């Protein structure tokens, strides 16, 4: 059901982008913020790029969307010190989006 999938993912992404802990993840990391980021992190991802992917019908499966969303968090934990504001935000956003993924029937 492509339309159900699209609208469900759209509605989910809108909620994730509204959460207060989303702020580090809304747009791509700039080289001025982290100069080696694009050498260290080889599949960079952020919520603006996820919005572009959604709208261009990249997310033809639920799993492709979930992979990208989970990678926002994984990249943060790989790049940054484990005790850091960015990792705190990542953990808070993750907690929220797992509540929302469960609410939406997108994971068990
Ligand atoms: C686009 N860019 C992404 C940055 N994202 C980011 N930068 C770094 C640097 C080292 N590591 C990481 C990392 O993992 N991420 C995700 C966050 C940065 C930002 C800075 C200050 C803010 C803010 C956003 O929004 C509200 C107010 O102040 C914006």
């Amino acid at each position: 059901d492509p339309d159900q999938l699209y609208t469900t993912l759209k509605n989910l992404l809108a909620q994730i982008k509204s959460h207060p802990s989303a702020w580090p993840f809304m747009e791509p990391v700039k080289k001025s913020e982290a100069p080696d980021y694009y050498e260290v992190i080889r599949f960079p991802i952020d919520l603006k790029t996820m919005t572009e992917r959604l709208r261009s019908r990249y997310y033809v499966t639920r799993k492709l969307f979930v992979a990208d969303l989970q990678r926002v968090i994984a990249n943060c934990r790989e790049y940054n010190p484990p005790d850091s504001e960015y990792c705190r935000c990542a953990s808070a956003l993750e907690k929220f989006f797992y509540f929302k993924l469960k609410e939406g029937g997108l994971i068990d």
